[PDB]
């Protein structure tokens, strides 16, 4: 039933998503049993000095509430976009020198997604920051 | 016995710099033996995975080859600035609710600094990305 529902939105973004949920700076994966403890780190700044890895544990904390809210029923929606857009500003993009770039990655249920198709297919044409602002404000409904 | 240098470097930055060298969010120090040991981070991932130590490791190297670079008489400044501005590129301040709009940490040797007080006076200026980018890349003088 995991596997059942993973496979049908896997077949889902095959077929109408074009294999990706790539937006801006920033990816969707959709996984049932996500491996979050891959995607984490350990981290320590030594003699009290903010050296970035309170950024990364930030950013792993709301990975991880991102999933788990979404891996329920009718959390609301708005509240869960906030976070997203929690991490979207938290994110600071990879930029490998010269003038390369790369994708924050998220995690979201089969349910979720599929429940809201028409939103994760907006999120891949989102084109700038001020669009991106937009698009995960937080609207009564 | 090498404070002498520092402290004809603080007199000048309180007497002629408003005591301090904060920029665009980014502050320069003028110290002749940093303990740049203790602005330091040990950490790692777990995948093949990014997440996110590179950029710290890349922030510490760089910062440390900006100050190791200014402890020697004639380094090429222009490749001096380079090393500032791919540190600027690799920095972000942490977001979260707007405030905070953090400063990013770079420091220098008094001498480097006493030689190009001029120049400082025009890093406090800078207010904009693009200001950054033009200052850090045009031919100085």
């Amino acid at each position: 039933i995991n596997s059942l529902e993973e496979l049908a939105a896997q077949e889902l973004i095959a077929a109408q998503f074009e294999g990706n949920l790539d937006g801006f700076f920033c990816t969707f994966y959709v996984q049932s049993k996500p491996q979050l403890l891959d995607l984490e780190s350990e981290c320590y700044c030594m003699d009290d000095f903010d050296c970035g890895c309170d950024r990364i544990k930030r950013e792993e904390e709301l990975r991880k509430l991102i999933f788990l809210t979404s891996d329920v029923y009718g959390y609301n929606f708005e509240e869960w976009k906030g976070l997203v857009w929690k991490f979207v500003q938290n994110y600071c993009p990879e930029h490998r020198y010269g003038s390369t770039f790369g994708n924050g990655l998220l995690i979201v249920s089969p349910r979720f997604f599929m429940d809201h198709l028409d939103w994760f297919q907006q999120w891949k044409l989102v084109s700038s920051n001020d669009e991106c602002r937009a698009f995960l404000r937080k609207r009564t409904q």
